[PDB]
């Protein structure tokens, strides 16, 4: 896999926001993970975290997997990568969103993501308290 640039145009919540990417806004959902909606126990915790770590950054990349880059809605289907750091492994680090929606052909962090969710579990962190 490989990373391209993007750019904020609006956060959303934990698991989509908004960016620019080949200068075309689209919205993004994050591979092989779930936040919770923000009427649901953290969700605004979640949306928080997403939206400080990408506001933050100096550079937002985003990495496609090998399968489909977009969804039945429309949504981009990526990793990202705010500073380096990817923003769905340090969400599932955190306990604030499950591994899941792992599909095959587009599950490359997979083992990686789960790894951050078995730390977050045994700290019991957030939503595994
Ligand atoms: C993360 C992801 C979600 N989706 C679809 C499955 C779910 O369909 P349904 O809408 O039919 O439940 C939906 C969940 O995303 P949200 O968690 O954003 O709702 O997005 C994919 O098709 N591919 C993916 O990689
Ligand atoms: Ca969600």
């Amino acid at each position: 896999l490989h990373k391209e640039p993007a750019t904020l145009i609006k956060a959303i919540d934990g698991d989509t926001h908004k960016l620019m990417y080949k200068g075309q806004p689209m919205t993004f959902r994050l591979l092989l993970v779930d936040t919770p909606e923000f009427n649901e126990k953290y969700g605004p915790e979640a949306s928080a975290f997403t939206k400080k770590m990408v506001e933050n950054a100096k550079k937002i990349e985003v990495e496609f997997d090998k399968g489909q880059r977009t969804d039945k809605y429309g949504r981009g289907l990526a990793y990202i990568y705010a500073d380096g750091k990817m923003v769905n492994e340090a969400l599932v680090r955190q306990g604030l969103a499950k591994v899941a929606y792992v599909y095959k052909g587009n599950n490359t962090h997979e083992q990686l993501l789960r790894k951050a969710e078995a730390q977050a579990k045994k700290e019991k962190l957030n939503i595994w308290s």
